[PDB]
């Protein structure tokens, strides 16, 4: 019965794998030249971001990143490999914006640590047997997400507006893309296999695939095609 997997969403997973891989090879066979030590950081960060995602999408495709969790009434398919991906790649995406706005080490740590909680709490939620409690973890997770998005929006903007026109402009486009795509993740989870079965794992997988590529390759293509602070 149980929210069928290991087979339907294979195309979505495979397609995720393809885009993340090509996006990685792209950022690689583009960062060939690049002298500027500042620009060097952005290329490095933004190339690991989809490389993590490639590794993890492969595992889901090949089955390894799938597991079964007892909840609600049945044997529920869960892709923990998402959370393995998200754990590292999401802090890196924050580090891109931090570096771009030259944010204080204080905020950076507060940020990365908070992101740690947000995804880790997701990881606990996703695997919690007791149905009712999954939403306790979701609430904590989305609160931690909201905090991050707050400092990005109401914080990092002001600091950005004081940099260079290019920096303020570039940060803003990213900030927009970030706040939006981020806000979708807890909604997809809430309505998906993970939470309330409004939407099947099949669509949950597809939504997350489109969101993940957008939030990584799409994100990276805004960044690595602009003036990356002093550098290019
Ligand atoms: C793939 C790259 C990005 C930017 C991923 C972002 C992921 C999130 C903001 C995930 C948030 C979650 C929440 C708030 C609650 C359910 C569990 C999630 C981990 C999906």
């Amino acid at each position: 019965q149980a929210q069928i997997t290991g087979r339907p969403e294979w195309i979505w997973l495979a397609l995720g794998t393809a885009l993340m891989g090509l996006g990685t090879l792209y950022f690689l066979v583009k960062g060939m030249g690049v002298s500027d030590p500042d620009a060097k950081k952005f290329y490095a960060i933004t190339t690991l971001v989809p490389a993590i995602a490639f590794t993890m999408y492969l595992s889901m495709l090949l089955g390894y990143g799938l597991t079964m969790v007892p909840f609600g009434g049945e044997q529920n398919p869960i892709y923990w490999a998402r959370y393995a991906d998200w754990l590292f790649t999401t802090p890196l995406l924050l580090l891109d914006l931090a570096l771009l706005v030259d944010a204080d080490q204080g905020t950076i740590l507060a940020l990365v640590g908070a992101d740690g909680i947000m995804i880790g709490t997701g990881l606990v939620g996703a695997l919690t047997k007791v149905y009712s409690y999954r939403f306790v973890w979701w609430a904590i997770s989305t609160a931690a997400m909201l905090y991050i998005l707050y400092v990005l929006f109401f914080g990092f903007t002001s600091k950005a507006e004081s940099m260079r026109p290019e920096v303020a402009s570039t940060f803003k486009v990213l900030r927009n893309v970030t706040v939006v795509l981020w806000s979708a993740y807890p909604v997809v989870w809430l309505i998906g296999s993970e939470g309330a079965g409004i939407v099947p794992l099949n669509i949950e997988t597809l939504l997350f695939m489109v969101l993940d590529v957008s939030a990584k390759v799409g994100f990276g293509l805004i960044l690595l095609r602009s003036r990356a602070i002093f550098g290019e």
